[PDB]
């Protein structure tokens, strides 16, 4: 209950930093720090010891020893003084930010067309099947923007989200529900173009009922037309407008929105910035929290398709 953990400014992608004490009124021959990994976690800590003294008992701390795992660490001080009694001194959290792929997935259907849209959008179960199964055989937690602060918290996070609210998806809600255990606990991202909502080949107001009820789905935004932000004005009927649809229906905050076709701009962006915390995007790559402006608003995510190679789809989730 005494003093306070700073560190030397880092880079996102940076591996180490100089953490030292300050503030204390009493005077101390040597701090030590308690260190664990929130996700692994408090089982497994590990302690440095500052003698290091006149530089604010100093550490210089390197990911290294926890072998570069990163995300959020804990830190315990303790105080040895001149007396080698010890004093409890603070609590600090520090966070190194985690790589998070967020896998865009559209139909969970065999290709019947053309139909309603081009192959590339038509992942047959099987192949989806087979991708969660390995997120499950290789213990991803799966999460959504509810959970976004979870992603330093946890092993190995993943979003799977899906794009339009095609009826197919119910299938994608069945697979994840047979997968569900007491050992994996399947989460997922539909993005509804609001004005499709009980459309042919959309999913119905039940359709959506019943992913809601399963605890798996977080149902948001795919805008009200399918609209290409980039090239539209009318941002009150497709963002606000769009939302408030889908709110409507639910009953459940919407908070995350999906460019469709990946159009955004600068001024798509600020107008999205108004209505909602997080917005998703077709950039190729993994999401990293870097301290970028808007960042939240410009994620990166994976196009994953049929043409997708079981390898490759691992490379994605690496
Ligand atoms: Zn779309």
């Amino acid at each position: 209950t005494q003093g306070v953990i700073t560190w030397d400014p880092y880079e996102y992608n940076a591996q180490n930093t100089t953490l030292y004490t300050k503030d204390l009124r009493d005077s101390f021959k040597e701090v030590r720090y308690n260190i664990w990994r929130t996700a692994d976690g408090p089982e497994s800590k590990q302690t440095f010891t500052s003698q290091e003294k006149d530089r604010d008992f100093a550490l210089p701390l390197h990911l290294k020893t926890f072998h570069l795992k990163r995300g959020e660490f804990q830190i315990e001080t303790v105080g040895i003084k001149e007396d080698n009694t010890e004093t409890n001194l603070v609590t600090s959290k520090i966070t190194f930010q985690q790589h998070v792929p967020v896998l865009m997935y559209h139909a969970i259907e065999k290709f019947p067309g053309p139909s309603d849209g081009d192959y590339g959008l038509y992942v047959p179960p099987e192949q989806f099947e087979k991708h969660m199964q390995y997120l499950k055989d290789n213990g991803y937690t799966m999460l959504t923007f509810e959970r976004w602060n979870d992603i330093n918290r946890v092993n190995k996070p993943i979003f799977i989200t899906m794009d339009d609210g095609r009826k197919n998806n119910m299938n994608a809600l069945h697979i994840l529900q047979k997968l569900k255990d007491d050992t994996f606990q399947p989460a997922a991202t539909e993005f509804l173009t609001a004005n499709e909502i009980d459309k042919p080949n959309r999913l119905s107001t039940d359709d959506i009922k019943q992913m809601m009820d399963s605890g798996i789905f977080s149902i948001q935004s795919h805008t009200a037309n399918h609209t290409m932000m980039a090239h539209s004005n009318n941002y009150d009927e497709e963002l606000r407008g769009s939302k408030e649809k889908i709110e409507a229906l639910t009953g459940k905050k919407v908070i995350a929105l999906a460019y469709p076709v990946g159009s955004y701009n600068d001024p798509a962006v600020e107008e999205t910035k108004k209505y909602y915390e997080f917005a998703v995007t077709t950039d190729h790559g993994n999401h990293i929290t870097k301290g970028m402006p808007n960042e939240q608003y410009l994620i990166k995510r994976h196009f994953v398709g049929p043409n997708t190679s079981m390898e490759k789809f691992i490379s994605l989730i690496k």
